[PDB]
């Protein structure tokens, strides 16, 4: 009944020039602000429709009519993540197969086992900051990748990355960011088979070999003696209840990549943002450190104690609301349907949920969408269904959702217990975009509260 | 305290790479945020110290110890503004001669004479906005340059650029933007004699020809065909008391260029930022539209009424405090001196006042230095001296302060009287830097209040 | 009509002394703005433009095409592929502008379009 | 009836990357040397076949089966030359009309009128070089376009560009190069609507205004003479009685300024390159010039007698044809060479430098500069030597060029000795035409007065 809006067009290139920036998601957030709750975005071979309102997103989250789709971004990441949990179609054999064997590794009982390993990584971070000299400062996103990568390495695979013993980032993360940025830049290429991108293709493959040289290091160090009960045990030995088989050697390879990447990259962005809002909002920072000082009464926190840091979790919820570090997820139309009673859709047409835009719907959150107000998350029951979707939707929602929040609270809890933080630069927020989001060049100073470990 | 702070160095390139952005002044605002009130800045062949605190700026404004310097920026503008008032040294001949001859043209007796012609240009803008169709929007900075250029032409030279009869920016505006952009980019060239810049070096000249071809057109309509009492009669006929003689035709031409540029470019940014803060602070907008409805009771505004738009003037002043559109001015050491008792200066050392940073002093403006509160200017006498310097300092201050403020006040008054303004895009302030400052993509929609003219 | 006519007068009064007037271009500015306002309550704002309105260029090129097809011997000659293309390019712009007039009314009279 | 060779493809970009050089014509010659007498060449939307052998080009020059085609290059040049003679389709109103109106201006007797004016500028060239101090040198391509632009201006339009009164290139020529340079770069743009090309597109219009402003200055200087411009203004079409439309007349002036000086300018520069690299050939033509040009200024008859200079001119344009290609399309469905079928509308490109290096016609020394191949003009079989196009769409200024180049080359040989003092390595810059870049020489005056 209504034609769908579309931004400025550039000849045969359709809308592709409009996102030729380093910050394409922030550019789409701007397009959404002018064009509204839904707009069509054309590229030379592809077409996608971006949704921003809870009104339309509740229908897209209807699993009888829509199922998870691979956006062009994920189709490119599938070049090194392969058949893993993130980049598989739900109708593929390996999705339900890997879901059923790996879902146990995230049941609450496992969190208690991981908790000890999680504390190990965090204590290393606290003492790193305790050993800084007085004039030195802290690089927030740089030390947070050190922590989350080491954490997924220890909890997932009993493998020590030892990032805090490192110059600049680990070779995996150094190679992975290039692979993720290449994926993001392939989205702007009018013609990919152009010879100018041969250095890029060579560099992209060279970075894929590096990441696999590490999964092969992990697999070889495990089958060289092996009674662990971690996620890698389930990949190698667990059999699928529906089919009775275990995972492919090829697929176990793809899942290790999957879990090292999405399982530290979005967590590191999350923690950097929470610390940005804390040093920029000094009232919430004192309330968070007064609760952390209250609950963390032991030299190390217990699993029971972290589960009781309610205000710390509320900060984390309000951080990821404003900047969901995984900024979008894609859906497609199972069969022909009408969206919003206004826009008809053919079977297979593609939709994109613009998560930072969904979280800024003034009709749901009120007229203060840009305020960092953690108290919207005091009684979560008020929150309308499908208004807060930082972890995806349905059966393809984030599998490590509880794993992440628990890790994030534990670390955020301990930083607040042990430090006061100075935003000595008046950092102006700059959102670097790989395919995920993180603040770029965020720095703070930390005076130790001199509490032992 | 004795040693001077200095940012990262890049070999024989010194600090020059730090300014490799399209936005150098805001990049310097971040180095000051990190390094404090004063820091040393080296480039191959030049050195300057950037001052940010009122404490040091008050000393640098001492005219017995410091005199206006031609920053490396202005020396490059001197390639087409020549010996005009802005790019002239205090002690070289044509400054004092031109200053004494031209100061009468900016007395507030002259302002009442200009007023009728300023009203002309302003009604053309009101009528453009009333004649837009319902779906249209407004490009704020583009329409502000049409008005400010047309005003300096008509009041200064009895010349009509007729920018509202032109779809694209007037040809002078397009070459001038390129000439200022070429100047701004020359600060970043390690080797300006590199062959890579031949298209630039030639393009720069083509644009100098266009501006002078317009100056020839203005003088062609005057010094032959006719009796005005504008700026140009005073240029042709005023005499120097010590020598008895008027200005050389060469210098007059340089003065015409300077008034076309410095007399509209800084003004168009003023209105654009003022209108930005209004649609972003809607209660400030409501109070300003109430004073505008009250004072402007006639179909056309009078001189006396504009002098009475007091709250509008505070808006304009609070706008120019946040974003002073001519963002810096330079000084040098007349003789050996020590600045702030810690930093010695040899005779000839150059200082640069970072105006947006001086206006963000907390020790002076308090704890809300970034909030747009026009009521800080409610009793103009309360401000410290050398705390608010958007129009430069001393005898080299802006000669057009009463002209600009009157022009900006009148036009902002009429818009507030005739329109309601919508920030329909939730514009995120993105400020383009030539050598002046203005916002880049600012757009609004305007509902006419249907009040006749 | 007086609205448009006053705009024309004021354009000529604001010319500088050496400038001149190109009559048919300013007449199309006047008459087109008149049919737009009187017929459709639509403002082309032709006097706020330096070069012709894009509708005016596509219209004349379409009318020029129509006249030139009359003199043409062998209408499938490769010489006319640009002409067929450009003709179709000129049809879309005229229809798009009509789509802007019709939609701009569904917002908002007793003019010709109302009838 | 077999399949056609084709160079490397780049996915959806086809063969377009292979011409990603500033020298596309020389890249096509390499592909011709690699693939032979014919190959297929695809671009995003276009397809063309390049011919290199006289065997296939001989049938292509049959006007019963093929007609002049506007290559993607000419369609881009049509953006500023329009329907003038060079960029016109054969079967559109203004080609026939103007061809018959302008043809008297290139008759052999019209040449007799041009001779005095050609002598004017040629004397200016001799006097420029005679006034060089001993240390200075000569920029060959720059002084040749100074001369050739001035000739087409004086003879055609009675307009004095005064190129020798400008140390700098003439502004018409400087933007013309940029317009011709832009046109060639558009053949290599995959997506010409990318915003990155916004400066390139606006400069392109800026250069066209420069070309048109000069033409209006040429028109204003008239409206006393019987030159080419009088014929454009006064000639009637016999069928309708009307002269050329004013918009066309501006289009023909541009065409003649461009095609009427650049290809002659490249020509003379190449002839000087081959002479100065082959010193025995240089003295044989220097002997003929000293023999024939017995007067202080040459007469029309004397130019007609410089037989050996003319052979130098024909052998230079054989090796490096300054307009390197012309295009054809298939009037009706046909099979080429009995092996290659073509549907109606299929396009061919004659790769002229490759036709002139066909071993089967010229012998196994095709790459050597031997003017003595044209001592017998009649020996060379039809359609083997095609530097001026084909048929009714061949170059209309075909005799004007030969007379201008011969006269100018003759006087240089009479008045100067030429040293290749830098050991110049031949570098062929491609606008759409060919010219040697940075070619320099020294000229010692034989001190013969004028
Ligand atoms: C280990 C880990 C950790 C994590 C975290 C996170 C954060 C912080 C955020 C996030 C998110 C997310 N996820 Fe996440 N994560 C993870 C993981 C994961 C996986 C495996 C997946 C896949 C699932 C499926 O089913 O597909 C995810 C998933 C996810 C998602 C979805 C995607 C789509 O497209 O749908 C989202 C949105 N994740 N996340
Ligand atoms: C007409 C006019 C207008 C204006 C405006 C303005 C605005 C809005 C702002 C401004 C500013 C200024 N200025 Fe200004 N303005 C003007 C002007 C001027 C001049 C002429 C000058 C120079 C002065 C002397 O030195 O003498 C100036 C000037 C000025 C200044 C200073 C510069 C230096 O380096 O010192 C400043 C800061 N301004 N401004
Ligand atoms: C004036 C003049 C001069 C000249 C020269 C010359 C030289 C040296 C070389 C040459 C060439 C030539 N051409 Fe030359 N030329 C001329 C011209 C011409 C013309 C107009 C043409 C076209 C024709 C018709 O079509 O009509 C030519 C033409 C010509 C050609 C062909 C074209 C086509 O496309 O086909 C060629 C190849 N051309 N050329």
């Amino acid at each position: 009944i209504k034609e769908m809006p579309q931004p400025k067009t550039f000849g045969e290139l359709k809308n592709l020039p409009l996102l030729n920036t380093d910050k394409p998601v922030q550019a789409l957030m701007k397009i959404a602000d002018e064009l509204g709750e839904i707009f069509k975005f054309e590229a030379p071979g592809r077409v996608t429709r971006y949704l921003s309102s809870q009104r339309l997103i509740k229908e897209a989250c209807d699993e009888s009519r829509f199922d998870k789709n691979l956006s062009q971004a994920l189709k490119f990441v599938r070049d090194f993540a392969g058949d893993g949990l993130f980049t598989s179609w739900t109708h593929e054999k390996n999705w339900k197969k890997a879901h059923n064997i790996l879902l146990p590794s995230f049941s609450q009982q496992a969190m208690k086992g991981y908790h000890a390993m999680m504390v190990d990584i965090a204590v290393q971070l606290v003492q790193k900051w305790e050993r800084l000299n007085a004039d030195e400062h802290i690089e927030v996103p740089e030390d947070m990748t050190r922590l989350t990568l080491d954490t997924i390495g220890l909890c997932g695979f009993n493998y020590r990355f030892n990032s805090f013993y490192r110059d600049q980032p680990h070779p995996f993360i150094t190679s992975m960011v290039r692979a993720l940025d290449e994926a993001m830049n392939k989205l702007q290429r009018a013609n990919p088979d152009d010879p100018a991108y041969d250095e890029n293709k060579r560099q992209f493959q060279e970075d894929i070999k590096v990441m696999n040289d590490l999964v092969d290091k992990i697999i070889a160090d495990r089958k060289a003696s092996e009674q662990s009960d971690d996620l890698l045990t389930h990949m190698l030995n667990g059999k699928d209840p529906e089919t009775g088989e275990p995972l492919d050697d090829e697929n176990i390879r793809y899942q290790i990549i999957t879990f090292l990447i999405a399982g530290h990259e979005t967590v590191s962005g999350w923690l950097s943002f929470a610390l940005y809002f804390l040093v920029k909002n000094p009232h919430v920072l004192q309330k968070a450190a007064e609760e952390a000082a209250r609950v963390l009464v032991d030299p190390v926190p217990s699993y029971k104690q972290v589960k009781q840091l309610k205000y710390v979790g509320m900060v984390l919820n309000e951080a990821i609301r404003l900047w969901p570090t995984a900024p979008a997820f894609s859906l497609y139309a199972k069969e022909d349907t009408v969206l919003g009673g206004e826009y008809p859709l053919e079977k297979g047409d593609e939709l994109m949920v613009l998560i930072p835009q969904l979280h800024r719907d003034k009709t749901i959150w009120g007229d203060d969408v840009e305020e960092f107000r953690p108290e919207r998350f005091e009684n979560p029951s008020a929150i309308p269904q499908h208004a807060f979707k930082p972890f995806g939707n349905g059966q393809r929602a984030c599998i490590g959702q509880q794993f992440s929040l628990h890790e994030a609270t534990l670390v955020l809890g301990m930083m607040l217990k042990h430090f006061d933080f100075e935003d000595h630069t008046n950092y102006e927020l700059d959102i670097k975009e790989t395919l995920t989001l993180k603040p770029e060049g965020f720095v703070v100073k930390a005076k130790s509260k001199k509490i032992p470990l």
